[PDB]
């Protein structure tokens, strides 16, 4: 899993908290 901030796609599930945001987690 990803932690906040740390980009993000748009719906791959990486976020270990939130979800993507902005482009990143």
């Amino acid at each position: 899993c990803k932690g906040k901030g740390a980009k993000c796609s748009r719906l791959m599930y990486d976020c270990c908290t939130g979800s993507c945001r902005s482009g990143k987690c």
